[PDB]
């Protein structure tokens, strides 16, 4: 475990992460895809190997000793607000299984079904609040990462009201 657990946040690309391993958005194919996907494909293609998982779960694949964590989130274009919300959860719930039996110190995670899975809706609060119930109970130093700058304000807003 990390001997302070905490959140922080930073506004670059999780390709260039500083942690222990790193949480894909992934699509359920296994394809390269496009945003956080895509630069996570181009940075650990190896990690791509039989990664196709469905909604709401997670799949671990190692690129070298490096964990990769394929976490599949709701496109909010073909879900039900509700059914949505409710694998939008799950994803998270994967995740925080998967960080646990790694037993790595740090992880570096995106919000999931924010970008081209929004269905055009502002979803930060929504994504962020499922990130924090799922990792509340785990004791690695999570980074959030995110690429607009009021988002990482937003965000930072959000970690620090809670400490
Ligand atoms: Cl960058
Ligand atoms: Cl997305
Ligand atoms: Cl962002």
């Amino acid at each position: 475990g990390a001997m302070a657990p905490s959140y922080r946040v930073k506004r670059m690309d999780i390709a260039k992460n500083d942690e222990e391993c790193v949480v894909n958005a992934a699509n359920p194919r296994g394809l390269p895809g496009d945003g956080v996907c895509k630069a996570v494909y181009k940075k650990w293609p190896e990690s791509f190997k039989n990664s196709a998982t469905p909604v709401g779960t997670a799949k671990t694949v190692m690129c070298g000793t490096y964990p990769v964590i394929h976490a599949v989130g709701p496109n909010f274009s073909n879900y039900t607000e509700s059914e949505g919300d409710r694998e939008l959860a799950a994803a998270y719930r994967e995740v925080a299984k998967e960080v646990t039996r790694l037993g790595v110190n740090s992880v570096a995670i995106p919000l999931l079904s924010t970008g081209v899975y929004s269905g055009g809706k502002d979803r930060l609060t929504q994504s962020l609040n499922h990130l924090f119930t799922a990792m509340d109970s785990t004791d690695a130093d999570v980074v959030i990462y995110c690429r607009d700058k009021e988002w990482e304000k937003k965000i930072s807003e959000a970690i620090q009201m809670r400490t």
